[PDB]
Formats: structure tokens, C-alpha cells, sequence
């Protein structure tokens, strides 16, 4: 039965709110929408119709009370991070190999480069990975801060 589909459109909106007038006006609007309340017997004078003019608290919704509340909260913001006196907050060196900040003495560059150098000292992707060139070059490597040499 078609009766159901038709039915459903009412159900969907149980708060018929068209415009934003006072309670009495909303009542007239829904009346004219619904039927024709033209010189009716009964004295309808007290009757009211749900409207966007009010909330659940009897307050006048200028703009949806939620949106008001959220914009109102923004009121309560001072100046983020304004620091005025001079501080003394130092740091360990930022540039040479800043994942450990140098390892194995030898000179480093980029942060990548550390990982990439580290590899030759094993651990970092190179702790005897099944195979090798066997007879690897250089043999001897004389290392120190003043000379890194093979």
C-alpha cells in the first residue's frame, strides 16, 4: 500500500519549522500550511508551533546556539607564545650527524650519512649479511680525529 510512502514524509519531520517568527506567528504559518483556519469557531489564541526562534531553554536563536557557543569559546584566547625577557637555553651541536651525533670518530656530514657510514662498522644494515666479497680491500685502517685513513 502506497499509504505508507505517503505516510513517511510526515514522520521524517516532526519538528515542522519553516521560518523564524514568534510562537504565535509560527502557529499561523503552520495553520496556513496544514489547512485553512479562516474564521474558525474556536478561539485558538494560546496555541504554539515549534520554531527556530527558540531553543530548549527559551532562548532566542539569532544564530544556531551551537555555533554561538563555539564562537564564544574563542573569546578566551590570550597571546599564544609571547616570551619577552632574554633566556639562556643552550643545545648540543646541530649539524654533524644528529641521530647519535657522531659515532666511530670519523668525520660525518648529513644525517643520512651517518647511517650510511655506520654500515661499514656493521650493525646498521650490515652485521655479516650472509655473504661478503671475502677478500675485502684496504685491510688496515688507521683512524683518529686528526686523520681518518686507509
Amino acid at each position: 500500500t502506497n499509504v505508507v510512502p505517503a505516510k513517511d514524509a510526515p514522520t521524517t519531520n516532526s519538528p515542522p519549522s519553516t521560518t523564524s517568527p514568534n510562537q504565535a506567528a509560527a502557529d499561523a504559518n503552520q495553520q496556513q500550511a496544514g489547512i485553512v483556519s479562516s474564521q474558525s469557531g474556536p478561539n485558538a489564541v494560546g496555541d504554539s508551533a515549534p520554531s527556530s526562534s527558540v531553543n530548549n531553554d527559551g532562548d532566542i536563536i539569532t544564530r544556531p546556539t551551537s555555533d554561538s557557543i563555539a564562537a564564544v569559546a574563542n573569546a578566551t584566547k590570550p597571546a599564544a607564545v609571547v616570551s619577552d625577557p632574554q633566556s639562556m637555553k643552550v643545545t648540543p651541536i646541530v649539524n654533524p650527524s644528529s641521530y647519535v651525533c657522531n659515532v666511530c670518530n670519523a668525520r660525518f656530514s648529513t644525517m643520512s650519512a651517518l647511517s650510511e657510514h655506520l654500515r661499514s662498522d656493521h650493525r646498521d644494515d650490515a652485521s655479516t649479511l650472509l655473504a661478503t666479497p671475502m677478500i675485502n680491500n684496504a685491510i688496515r685502517s688507521f683512524l683518529t680525529a686528526w686523520d681518518d685513513i686507509r
